[PDB]
């Protein structure tokens, strides 16, 4: 889409908001950005050049916009996002900018708590078959920073916020867990027009997962022939052994979670990764390895008060950003920073290392430029090891140790899992 010269606006300065001001500014346009909280977390990450309003919405700047973006936070119904719509001014979340933009297949999963389990799960399947996998969305790392021609499957978990403002999501298989209320106070008029905004995930939907045991995972209009089901004895896939299409694919016995729950979890995540055309081999693979939601990090040491966080799997900005966010330091954060990065993404970086609570350590094929992020208080090194010999003797009681590169690993490793074990060891030896 184009996006040129339109007077764009967003609302919301949190992980959504920054992602999308980001995604606009690496296109060329210069947003305006307004959040009612009077300082949200990415108030102080901005560009000067990007004017802001907090505290309260700014009527006038919206209702003079081409283009409103929506984080997932407000709701359609404020009355000046109301106003604006009746106006005829298009509105837009970051899902829909994405949809927009990728140009590979997405599975797309919503419903009520353990979406992030199912997702997580069809990631390994992915990654199983080796397939490069971008897993994002309300999960965590906001879709937009997923974005990458390099990227063969995307795998989203949607909440019913993402959805409203969605419409152009054409997912290879959708499926929407189950349908119980919550967040209630965003959707008074009751559990239809709450349900309405989770079926929209099967709008365009090549085929539905849906929950042979909750009715109102059903698109309206009844099941059609896009339609796969899981449930406990009941649907397509089924129950001990896993039922799929009846016929027997998987003794429990072979997968390490056990308990209901975790059954239509992977019977769910079967049914998904079906759907996208992954190979049933890794996919059982998959399920008979699955551990899991694994930690956000991996704390790898914590000795004489200080904690050694690895968080290598960290490849690219957005997720150096998010590991970043609402980070609790009691002390000085050493980062460690490097590897193969997108120097076209680095900038944005820049602005979430202020402070003077902060010391890098910058290695690998783009550490200079890395360090140059902030010059003052970072130092370079060829590898990671250097890197921390250096900081070794410099940490006190109360700092934090945290390897999360923002560079893929593949200059000087592996893979990011043996950087991070490369990472862990070194910690042991000295800290
Ligand atoms: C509220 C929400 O939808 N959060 C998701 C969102 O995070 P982000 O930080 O971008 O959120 P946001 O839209 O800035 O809203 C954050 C908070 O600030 C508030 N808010 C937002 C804008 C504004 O003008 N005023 C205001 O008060 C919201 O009411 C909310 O209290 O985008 C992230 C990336 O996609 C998600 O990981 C994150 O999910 C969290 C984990 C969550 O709680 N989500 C809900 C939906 C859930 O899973 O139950």
């Amino acid at each position: 889409a184009d996006y040129q010269g339109k007077n764009v606006v967003i609302i919301g300065l949190g992980l959504t908001g920054l992602s999308c001001v980001d995604f606009f500014l690496a296109r060329g346009v210069t947003p305006r950005v307004m959040d009612t909280r009077m300082t949200p977390p990415g108030l102080d990450k901005l560009p000067e050049a990007v004017e802001r309003h907090t505290g309260s919405l700014n009527d006038e700047w919206l209702m003079a916009a081409d283009l409103i973006v929506a984080s997932p936070g407000i709701a359609l119904a404020h009355p000046s996002l109301s106003a604006a719509a009746d106006a005829g001014i298009e509105i837009v979340g970051d899902i829909e900018l994405f949809c927009r933009e990728a140009q590979a297949p997405i599975v797309a999963i919503t419903g009520s708590n353990g979406k992030s389990t199912v997702t997580t799960l069809v990631g390994e399947m992915a990654k199983a078959a080796g397939v490069n996998v971008g897993v994002g969305g309300n999960i965590g790392l906001p879709a937009l920073m997923l974005l990458d021609d390099e990227c063969e499957l995307y795998v989203l978990e949607l909440s019913s916020f993402q959805l409203e403002t969605t419409s152009s999501l054409q997912a290879v298989a959708a499926t929407i867990l189950n349908v119980t209320e919550d967040h209630m106070d965003r959707y008074p008029f009751g559990l239809q027009q709450y349900r309405a905004a989770k079926l929209r995930i099967y709008e365009n939907a090549k085929v539905c997962v849906v929950n042979a045991d909750d009715a109102l995972t059903m698109p309206i209009r009844g099941a059609d022939e896009r339609c796969v089901s899981f449930g406990v004895n009941m649907g397509d896939y089924h129950l001990t052994w896993l039922r799929v299409k009846g016929e027997k694919v998987l003794n429990v016995k072979e997968m390490k979670l056990s308990g209901q729950h975790n059954y239509t979890n992977a019977l769910a995540a079967l049914a998904l990764a079906d759907a996208a055309g992954l190979p049933r081999a890794s996919s059982l693979k998959a399920l008979t390895t699955f551990t899991g939601l694994p930690h956000r990090f991996e704390v790898v040491l914590e000795h004489n008060g200080v904690r050694w966080i690895n968080d290598s799997k960290a490849t690219n900005v957005g997720s150096t950003e998010a590991a970043l966010n609402g980070l609790h330091v009691d002390g000085t954060l050493h980062l460690l920073l490097g590897g193969d990065g997108k120097s076209a993404d680095f900038s944005p970086l820049a602005r979430y290392l202020n402070g003077d609570n902060v010391r890098l350590y910058c290695f690998g094929r783009d550490g200079a430029q890395l360090a140059a992020l902030r010059p003052e208080v970072a130092e370079q090194t060829e590898t990671m090891e250097q890197a921390m010999r250096l900081l070794a003797p410099r940490v006190q009681p109360g700092d934090m140790v945290l390897l999360s590169p923002a560079c893929a690993s593949l200059d000087q490793f592996k893979n990011f899992e043996q950087r991070g074990n490369e990472f862990a060891r070194l910690a042991k030896e000295l800290g």
